[PDB]
């Protein structure tokens, strides 16, 4: 089960992300997270 890459698009679809990453609804792509 690949990943979607980083920037990619979530807008529409309803699946997880890389690592340290999370599916951004508003801003349609996965964004970093947790790294900080």
């Amino acid at each position: 089960g690949d990943c979607h890459k980083f920037l990619g698009w979530c807008r529409g679809e309803k699946d997880p992300c890389c690592e340290h990453l999370t599916c951004h609804v508003k801003h349609g792509w996965c964004v970093w997270d947790g790294t900080i």
